[PDB]
DNA sequence: GGGGGAAGGATTCC
DNA sequence: ACGGAATCCTTCCCCC
């Protein structure tokens, strides 16, 4: 039918920072990204196990991290090492699909079905696969295969850290009845919580529920998604990825509602923004704005033909000052999105 | 009625 | 309480 191995990089990017150092190896390492309002203002991209041991991972502020682990090591986040050592790791898995999709950064899906047969040997080349990483770049890697991509993923989440799991099609069946339904890719908090309003806490739990139901509940997409996975008949294909969209979005020293005063972080976002679309051209452009209530609001427009700088910087403070005219509160933090590239 | 798109936002963490 | 980016949903539009 289909084989598919799914790899994900091992607290990724607190790894590549004990690889360019290893010294720091067996102490516990957080990355954080700073926001800059105070001094250690901001939140953790992500930690190292040791440190992950006592709550301190991705998402929590950079000083409650502080209060748990006073003399851990805090390394700044600095994505551009990290994206190098990805591509060089993506290009290793080339050599054992061509039909590869990068996920993220630290994830991606390989169809080995045309390469291999039977999971006995699948889990050989996961093996190889990981001995081959480990050897070229130090990395250590987690493994997941399975019938679909889904079922690949989650065989991984159940296999970190630096594990290989293969779920086969018996198990499949045992975990649609078993596998806590929000414990599925997509499935949030807003979703789960809708979820247990029409009781379904457990993947075929949907297979009981009118499909207008669901629809209603969660929306087709989701609800198509969810009773195909139930049917044991999810199966998206494995496709590389296009990048759509490009931006970048700062924090201010201070919230505020004076146009001359975000400016600044605006046409700095813009600049950044360009040199990374490098040799693309997009037609539309949006300003986001996270107001002091950590609320999030934007405001766009696509132009009938490419969009130059100049005009980016113009009609971004266009929209920025709409923005500032249709909602009352101040700016947190500020940012341009350009999009629908040529 | 409904295709086709653009805009603002919701939800996910891929 | 950082932040890059995809997918999907609702509403509004113009029009045949
Ligand atoms: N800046 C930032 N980075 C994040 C955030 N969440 C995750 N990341 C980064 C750090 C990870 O190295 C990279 C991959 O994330 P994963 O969720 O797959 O976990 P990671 O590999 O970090 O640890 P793992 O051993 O897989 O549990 O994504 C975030 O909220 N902000
Ligand atoms: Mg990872
Ligand atoms: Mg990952
Ligand atoms: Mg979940
Ligand atoms: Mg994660």
């Amino acid at each position: 039918h289909m084989i598919v191995l799914f790899v994900d990089f091992d607290y990724f990017y607190a790894q590549v920072e004990e690889v360019l150092n290893p010294s720091l190896k067996g102490k516990p390492v957080v990355v954080c990204v700073f926001s800059g309002r105070f001094e250690d203002s901001g939140a953790v991209a992500t930690a190292n196990y040791e440190a992950r041991k006592f709550g301190v991972k991705a998402g929590i502020p950079i000083v409650e991290a502080k209060k748990i682990l006073p003399n851990a090591v805090y390394l700044p986040m600095r994505k551009e090492v990290y994206q190098q050592v990805s591509s060089r790791i993506m290009n290793l898995l080339r050599e054992y699909s061509e039909k590869i999709e990068i996920a993220s950064i630290d994830e991606a899906y390989l169809d080995i079905s045309d390469k291999v047969r039977d999971y006995r040997e699948a889990y050989n080349l996961g093996l190889e696969i990981k001995n081959k990483i480990l050897e070229k770049e130090k990395i250590t890697v987690t493994v997941g295969i399975s019938k679909n991509k889904v079922f690949a993923k989650i065989a991984a989440d159940m296999a970190k850290p630096n594990g290989i799991k293969v779920i086969d099609d018996e198990e499949v069946k045992r975990l649609i009845r078993e596998l806590d339904i929000a414990d599925v890719p997509g499935i949030g908090n807003i979703t789960a919580e809708k979820l247990k309003k029409l009781g379904i806490n457990k993947l075929v739990d949907t297979l009981s529920i009118e499909f207008d139901k669901l629809k209603g509940m969660i929306g087709e997409a989701k609800a198509k998604y969810l009773i195909s996975l139930a049917r044991d008949e999810y199966n998206e294909p494995i496709r590389t990825r296009v990048r759509k969209s490009i931006g970048r979005i700062v924090t201010m020293k201070r919230n505020s509602r004076n146009l001359e005063e975000i400016k600044p972080y605006l046409f700095r976002a813009i600049e950044e923004s360009y040199y990374k679309l490098d040799k693309r051209i997009p037609k539309a452009i949006h300003v986001v704005a996270v107001t002091e209530d950590l609320d999030i609001v934007s405001r766009g427009r696509t132009f009938p033909h490419g969009i130059s700088k100049e005009t980016a910087y113009s009609e971004s403070v266009k929209l920025l000052q709409k923005i500032l005219e249709e909602d009352e509160r101040k700016i947190r933090r500020i940012g341009v999105r350009f999009s629908k590239f040529i």
